[PDB]
């Protein structure tokens, strides 16, 4: 078992008589010596440290027969600016990461693209993360050059767990929580109850209107019906009555 | 034959030396002496003297084997009065009454209604006319008197003919007549018709227009049935959904 | 008097054993023995047989101290033909001479122009009518040879009347009674088109007026919806800070 | 360092055969020879596992020099029973402790009260918490029988951290988040409403408008009408005089 944390990268020796070389595949895979361990960087937010971050670190600790676990852990700073926020801030989280079982070293303030010099810096020989291209703004991959290099090694992401979801259970909860406890209920039944007379209302105005309309129709064919009177009369039909009226003038 | 006109009533000597006797039916129909004959009086306006007056004369002129006809004709005033307009006046009906074949006597300016002394003073023992009854104002029948008197002769009107139908054909063919020497006009035809087109047109434009005002009314109806249901939505049930994924969404991707 | 109406020719008997010979303008107004009448024919269309007539008539009646009168009354055809139209019928003007005075015996369907046939069959002595040429056909007169023969005896015409006359005051007042009647007619319908008018006026304001209400009610509606948001706004800072402790507590303590 | 997962307490083999036997504090801190550490419980919900957490257990870890930390996690329903819910569901939690660095084994579903049969059989030599006492159910304290025992070790809480803070961070800002949302909703609520107001009230007046203009070409129409009647009105007296003439001409001259 273990009974310390993981060491931060600063607290270590390290030595440049020892000049930069890497490993490959194959040579790693048959394991190192106990001297010379395969030395793999996995980097990352970690914010609400969880199952998935620890198994993803796991994975890694487990690439290789013999093995040392650096992870990197991006500061406040930079998470915010390529990323959104963090409920926890990078302190939490160099703790969080530190107490993880298959780290060995914490790296803190972890750069979002790896340079040559930080790899030689820290002797990395491969690169653990999920095989998903890390779109982070300026580059469609940030890892693009790492898989390239050969160096990246991929790993798998757990299923139903991730900081988004964290969030989302207790903002769900309390969404409809507070919502229900705003209401506390007769103002709530008598908004019901408006809309309903609304409606009513807003039916009325419609018939009224369909009304008027009906009534304007029926004047344009009056309108329509004089017109046509007025032609029509522009003697033919009237000397019949004018005759008889005229000798009404006679007589009986 | 004969060659003079018939006496107007004041023509005539008259003697009251000779009191006032009626006859009856009986011995009228017997036939009265040649001194004295059956007086019998007939009256009316007889204006565009005519054939039915003529022989209506005829049938009071007949009533009796002897018999003198006196005929009332009534004044225009009185005509204009009670009836109606005569196209002729008082004098050419007096002359057209006096130049008719069965008249002895005619009567000037003759009441409406007859009086005990009218009877009285000339004399008449029947009075002769149709027995329509006649309705002049105030009156149902201004013969019901003289009818229960016993007095009223009867009489039978001519078919065809009568004084409105005189009239009726002349108005009839002036109206027709005038009405077709007054179109008498092609052009002014083509006029018109171009105005009731404009006319037409001008309609259809104006319902048009209605239409299109109840149109932009319907449009504003929705559009404040939109604004009251948007206003009912206000009044976080249906919002927390994107409340919650846009909350999240401050926390990355 | 005369209770009996005018023979016509043909109700008539005449004796043809009795040779037909004329007589003289001398030995007629000598007079004539009573067996012996004169006889006189006058003709005509008597179209709405009136007093100009009759004067004619009794004219001829008055021309010999005996003296029998024939009067030839024309055919609608042949009137229509050489004249004019007549509005009475000449069954209807055959009446109207029947029912003259002065006339003894009336022919009908008399003939335009008078032939020594004609004047043979009715052994007529002479002719009454007006001295007035008359031209009808292509005869410049149709009495001349009437007038040569010494058989003619002139009358004369009445004054302010004539079958035209009466014609033409009947058309007259129904010619101006019509078009006048014919204005007024125009000026109801006028006054029919202000009453629409008005009502249509009052149609637009009732709409305009309900337009007013609704928009009204809308306002109202928008002024609940604001008021409601309101309310929920205010359902909360201080309650929330009670709520989220009360939620956890439902944690534990 | 380690690569793998700490061991719950059945998946690891027991010996029997070795019976129940604790240790002093003194022979304890003495060092344990390899083969026999010190065995130490600690429990607790570990909802949202944190660094106060893993820091208890560190101490917990670090109470001897050879030591054995075994660490109990709770239920959710001893957990929601005895205390308040969790946002971490129990499997999640078993995990979380599982990657924990100073745990070597971990007991699934653990008891609220600890028992000397518990005891027993994990082989427990001493209990890892903090000194303030526990209260649940209706123990004042859960620990004070195992503290007069004297086998607890207490443990010190860390500061600023805990699962009730990472809580109340969220909850706080989702709070002023969404009441801000319905708060800008209401705001834009508002502006909504004015634009649809703006909108009836412009409609209505356009609308005023048409039926204003619709008036005044119904007007135009009946005056139209008004003339036309005027024209034809005008359209009759000295053609009158000219008619009657004319019509009197057809009965002769
Ligand atoms: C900024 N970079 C790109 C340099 C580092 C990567 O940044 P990130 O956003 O992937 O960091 P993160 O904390 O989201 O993920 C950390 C590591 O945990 C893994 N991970 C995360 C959540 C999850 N449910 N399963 C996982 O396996 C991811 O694959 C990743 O390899
Ligand atoms: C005023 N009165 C009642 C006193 C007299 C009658 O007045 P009147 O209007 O009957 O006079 P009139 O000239 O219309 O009718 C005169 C006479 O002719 C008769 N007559 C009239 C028209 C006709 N087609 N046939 C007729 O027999 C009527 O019966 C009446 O007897
Ligand atoms: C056709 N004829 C010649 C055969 C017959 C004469 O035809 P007419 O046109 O003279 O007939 P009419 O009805 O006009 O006239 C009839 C008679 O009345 C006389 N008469 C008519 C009107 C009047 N104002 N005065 C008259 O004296 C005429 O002299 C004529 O003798
Ligand atoms: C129910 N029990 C008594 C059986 C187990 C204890 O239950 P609990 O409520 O202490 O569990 P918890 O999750 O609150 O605490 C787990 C452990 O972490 C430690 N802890 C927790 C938070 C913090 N800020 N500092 C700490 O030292 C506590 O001392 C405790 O020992």
């Amino acid at each position: 078992g273990l009974r310390q944390p993981a060491p931060f990268s600063d607290e270590i020796e390290v030595d440049f008589s020892k000049p930069y070389v890497r490993v490959t595949m194959e040579e790693a895979c048959r394991g190192t010596p106990c001297e010379r361990p395969v030395r793999v960087y996995a980097d990352g937010i970690f914010d609400l440290f969880h199952s998935g971050h620890a198994r993803a670190l796991m994975q890694a600790k487990n690439l290789f027969p013999n093995t040392y676990l650096i992870v990197g852990v991006c500061s406040d700073e930079l998470t915010h600016n390529f990323k959104g926020f963090t409920v926890m801030n990078e302190n939490e989280r160099y703790d969080a990461v530190q107490h993880c079982r298959y780290v060995d070293e914490v790296v803190r303030n972890a750069p979002w693209t790896l340079t040559p010099e930080f790899l030689a810096e820290h002797r990395i020989d491969f690169v653990a993360h999920d095989d998903i291209p890390y779109s982070s703004a300026g580059s469609d991959d940030v890892y693009k050059h790492i898989k390239e290099a050969g160096m990246f090694a991929p790993t798998q992401r757990t299923e139903g767990i991730s900081t988004s979801d964290i969030i989302t259970r207790i903002v769900r909860d309390y969404d409809v929580y507070a919502r229900r406890n705003l209401q506390r209920t007769a103002k709530e039944l008598n908004v019901s109850f408006i809309n309903e007379k609304k409606y009513h209302l807003q039916e009325r105005v419609d018939k009224v209107k369909k009304k008027v309309k009906d009534v304007e129709e029926k004047s344009k064919e009056f309108v329509q019906k004089v017109e046509e009177k007025s032609i029509d009369l522009i003697w033919e039909e009237k000397s019949r009555e004018f005759i008889g009226s005229f000798l009404e003038m006679f007589g009986p």
